[PDB]
């Protein structure tokens, strides 16, 4: 997150933070995700394509900071790794990019609701916030572009929703944002996704409702003026999440 605050998981009870362990034991975050239902966690297909093994992942719900345990964090395998198998990448643009992850914890269990775990509602069918609307995105993931370490403390910012029109012109991102895409920036660019958010939520309140509207997708840079960050249109995957779980 470029920009925004520090939070704690009590704001965002639904993040989960995935991390791979590597040949060899040692263990690195990958990306966010959200807890959708007790045994669900969905994220982005591109955090998981180079490493699509299911038993290289280890999912945190309750967990605040990136290299230290919070107090009533629980700890998951991953039973099923779902990815969008329409899912297709080019230089910027990623489609498709919607990931499920079946959680299991070592005693067989999926997540137990707590002040720290909680799930968020999906949208309804194509139910999307107008443009303009703020909206709520968290993670782990870099607070500059030229940043190498991730911050340690969990982050949150705000981004507002815009149009499709808008996010097609030519010095923003063309033909690469589909109607399957919601673009979100804020209006001065000051605030932004970055590398390690992606997967993550973006959260809406729809009709007084906090709704997952979006996915922590892509985008050119972070924080570039008239490059906004861009997100996996929830209300636009229901079928296909309907059908996998
Ligand atoms: C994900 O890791 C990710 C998503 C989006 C960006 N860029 C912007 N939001 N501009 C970087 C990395």
């Amino acid at each position: 997150i470029i920009g925004g605050e520090f939070t704690t998981i009590e704001n965002q009870p639904w993040f989960a933070a995935i991390y791979r362990r590597h040949r060899g034991g040692s263990v690195t975050y990958v990306c966010g995700g959200s807890l959708i239902s007790p045994c669900w966690v969905i994220s982005a297909t591109h955090c998981f394509i180079d490493y699509p093994k299911k038993e290289d992942y280890i999912v945190y719900l309750g967990r605040s900071r990136l290299n230290s345990n919070t107090q009533g964090e629980m700890k998951f395998e991953v039973e099923n790794l779902i990815l969008h198998k329409d899912y297709s990448a080019d230089t910027l643009a990623h489609h498709n990019d919607i990931a499920l992850l079946k959680i299991r914890s070592k005693e067989g269990r999926c997540a137990q609701p707590s002040r720290t775990i909680q799930t968020i509602a999906l949208p309804s069918m194509y139910n999307d916030p107008q443009f303009g609307t703020s909206c709520e995105i968290t993670g782990f993931g870099k607070e500059q572009s030229t940043d190498y370490l991730y911050p340690e403390q969990l982050k949150m910012t705000v981004v507002k929703l815009i149009s499709h029109r808008e996010c097609q012109q030519p010095h923003y991102y063309g033909s690469e944002v589909t109607t399957k895409m919601l673009c979100a920036a804020d209006p001065q660019w000051k605030t932004d996704s970055c590398q390690g958010d992606s997967g993550g939520p973006l959260v809406c309140s729809l009709q007084g409702r906090m709704t997952l509207t979006g996915i922590v997708s892509w985008g050119r840079g972070c924080a570039l003026k008239d490059k906004p960050g861009v997100y996996t249109r929830v209300s636009h995957f229901l079928p296909w999440i309907r059908s996998h779980t």
